[PDB]
């Protein structure tokens, strides 16, 4: 059970999405501050998202999403995938490609890892670069092209600073922040925040780990969900 399971960051400022089973949260954040807020309580996905009912997304529910631009979004769950637009504060929430499997949705991951499942990902700050992760694994993707960008590496070898850590092996949920060049990984009940620099996974900064209660105290006699 990880607290979060997926995650992305809205069109909108300082607002975040996490997901957990079948259900979710939107949260306004405010990083170097514990003063976190909920915006949309928990509800079942299908609740916030109607176009999501009666697909995997909606249950068991979202296991890996990453943003891409405007209010669009990519979301999984098992071997599916979908892009959505989900539209912010109207009742237009949209499914613009899908449900398929991941290998159709993106065939350059036939036949890999990422195939079955993924992780998690989070939204790169290079062009359109976004960064996958599965067990210990991890690829870059053009999400526009949808072609892969370097080799599937190792965690630990791509991310020096994170070899030794518990992300090493498996990244539960991260997402981009809205400050730049920031990201949050989650890996079972804890979290850490990193710098990243597009080309340089070598030179990411990795800040200490703490449990996402604590960092997120506001998710406290909700989460675990
Ligand atoms: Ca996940
Ligand atoms: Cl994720
Ligand atoms: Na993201």
């Amino acid at each position: 059970a990880p607290y979060i399971n997926a995650a992305f960051r809205s069109s909108s400022e300082y607002e975040v999405y996490f997901f957990a089973k079948n259900k979710y949260v939107r949260l306004h954040y405010t990083p170097g501050a514990s003063s976190d807020t909920i915006l949309t309580n928990l509800r079942l996905i299908s609740s916030g998202f109607p176009s999501l009912a009666g697909t995997p997304f909606a249950e068991p529910g979202i296991d890996c999403s990453f943003h891409t631009e405007a209010s669009e979004a990519y979301v999984f769950s098992g071997n599916h995938s979908a892009y959505i637009d989900y539209a912010p504060g109207t009742t237009n929430d949209k499914i613009l490609v899908g449900p398929t499997t991941i290998a159709e949705m993106f065939p350059v991951l036939n036949n890999t890892v990422f195939e079955d499942s993924i992780d998690s990902a989070f939204r790169s700050t290079k062009g359109k670069e976004v960064y996958l992760f599965k067990g210990n694994k991890y690829v870059r993707i053009a999400y526009d092209s949808k072609q892969l960008v370097g080799n599937i590496r190792n965690i630990g070898d791509g991310f020096p600073v994170l070899n030794g850590t518990e992300f090493e092996s498996g990244i539960d949920a991260c997402f981009a922040s809205h400050k730049e060049p920031e990201a949050y990984l989650f890996k079972g009940q804890n979290y850490v925040r990193i710098d990243f620099t597009p080309g340089g996974k070598a030179d990411t900064l990795v800040g200490n780990i703490r449990p996402i209660l604590d960092g997120w105290p506001v998710l406290k006699g909700i989460f675990p969900v």
